């Protein structure tokens, strides 16, 4: 029997949300994803968990209708931001940090941080993605920030196994 974990997708629209989670449950890549105008839901198991990815469109107005309770129902929350897009990391560091780092209804849960697209030649490091989010500001909350590309897969597996091994560390911990 797996346990069941809900998993809140979030992070500006463009930033790779949806593309990121067919890469992992079809294995395929798409460049022509096409904007998420509310909610999908998807499923994806890796050992004893089975994973239920809330992915939530990044526009502004899911932001203020929806964004809220997806987080404050999910178990861990992945914030995907674009590399390749720093005209719109003020932006990023904003809505993360009013949705996740300053949120009072996200707790002691795992939060990862994907530095997406970096296949993209203008694609900014995870150490700069970090930085220009003040992830350094981060004094409170734990957090782990991973560069990967849902173009080549890279780090995907190891994005997915740094979660898996997140939540069972809590299930472990509490038992
Ligand atoms: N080259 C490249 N393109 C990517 C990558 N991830 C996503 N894309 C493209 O970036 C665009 C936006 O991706 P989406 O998955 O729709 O982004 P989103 O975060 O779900 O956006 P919203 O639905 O608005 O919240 C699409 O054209 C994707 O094909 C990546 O790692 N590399
Ligand atoms: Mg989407």
């Amino acid at each position: 029997m797996k346990t069941t974990v809900k998993v809140a997708w979030v992070g500006l629209d463009y930033a790779g949300k949806s593309t990121i989670i067919k890469r992992i449950t079809q294995g395929v890549f798409s460049d022509d994803t096409k904007r998420t105008l509310g909610l999908n839901v998807d499923e994806f198991t890796s050992d004893n968990i089975k994973f239920v990815c809330w992915d939530i469109g990044g526009l502004q107005v899911f932001r203020d209708s929806l964004w809220d309770a997806y987080i404050a129902g999910s178990s861990g929350i992945i914030y995907v931001v674009d590399s390749a897009a720093p005209e719109r990391f003020e932006e990023a560091r904003t809505e993360l940090w009013k949705w996740v780092i300053e949120n009072s209804k996200v707790g002691d849960i795992p939060i990862l941080i994907l530095a997406n697209k970096q296949d993209l030649p203008e694609a900014r490091s995870a150490g700069e993605v970090a930085r220009a989010l003040d992830l350094h500001k981060v004094l409170k909350h734990s957090y782990a920030i991973v560069p990967c590309s849902a173009a080549s897969g890279f780090n995907l597996e190891d994005a997915l196994e740094w979660l898996r091994q997140r939540i069972t560390e809590m299930i472990l911990e509490h038992h």
